[PDB]
């Protein structure tokens, strides 16, 4: 039995749209002090490396740094900033589900926490959550949600998936400071914020919308490229054009592996 049915064992979800009231009895103490470690551990390595967007909106949606945060005083927050709320999640999702969810500003978020020995409550809720405080990154990402029918209807959900993979996942972006992190599997990664900026192991590439889409990533480990934009407004910008044509010129096309040079790479 893996971790989702193992932590969810007795609980229930939606029917429609597989959430859940946030089960906040079952957190027990070693929750709390999971998080607060896994966040004062982050908090600690993250300046200088996180953009300053993720930093300040940790603080502006006031992110407990003491315990697993109550996701309706957070959305109380999340709301009134930008219109976004989140909602508690058993786990990974349908597809479907998950886009509708962005599509209409619902943020889904693992409501479990790892043991101190799978997305869960800290990648999705410190990794994810602060980024919505930005107006241009929270309208990217609807956008993202609504691409997911045209997506759908063309058969082309991996290669959007991608495209969030190397973005809202793993996205680098370069400010006049030097490089930072946006991604949040980076941001809720003690090893990987410090690998992607200081190794010179990865590759670092300017932003593409169809070198992105035709490439594949690693699920179980570091990525090996990392895509960097300018600014949130760029990769709007970028992403505003139909996909339609993308989707079909890559169809038959073969992907490039994780850890590849493309020819027309801007390099780092
Ligand atoms: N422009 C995309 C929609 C989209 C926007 C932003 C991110 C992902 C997808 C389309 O034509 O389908
Ligand atoms: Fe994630």
């Amino acid at each position: 039995p893996d971790i989702t049915t193992r932590k969810n064992v007795g609980l229930s979800h939606d029917a429609n749209d597989f959430t859940l009231p946030q089960p906040l009895d079952r957190y027990s103490a070693e929750d709390h002090a999971t998080w607060a470690t896994l966040y004062q551990r982050q908090c600690k390595l993250l300046p200088g490396r996180a953009c300053d967007e993720f930093l300040e909106g940790l603080e502006r949606l006031e992110v407990d740094a003491d315990r697993v945060p109550d996701f309706n005083k957070l959305n109380e927050k999340l709301m009134a900033a930008t219109g976004w709320k989140i909602v508690a999640v058993p786990g990974l999702i349908p597809d479907d589900v998950f886009f509708e969810h962005l599509a209409n500003r619902r943020f889904p978020v693992t409501w479990w926490l790892r043991e101190p020995h799978e997305p869960d409550v800290f990648h999705d809720l410190f990794g994810h959550v602060p980024l919505l405080i930005n107006p241009v990154f929270a309208d990217y990402l609807e956008a993202y949600g609504k691409g997911g029918v045209k997506a759908k209807a063309l058969g082309a959900l991996p290669m959007l998936a991608r495209l969030y993979w190397y973005t809202v996942e793993f996205g680098l972006i370069n400010t006049p400071a030097g490089m930072r992190i946006y991604g949040a599997g980076i941001l809720s990664s003690k090893s990987e914020s410090i690998y992607c900026l200081d190794s010179a192991s990865p590759n670092r590439v300017g932003f593409d919308l169809m070198r992105i889409m035709n490439t594949r990533y690693r699920i179980d480990t570091f990525q090996k490229t990392y895509f960097v934009i300018d600014s949130f407004k760029q990769l709007f910008d970028a992403t505003a054009p139909d996909f339609a044509p993308l989707y079909l010129q890559l169809a038959d096309a073969q992907p490039w592996g994780a850890g590849d040079i493309a020819p027309d790479d801007l390099v780092l």
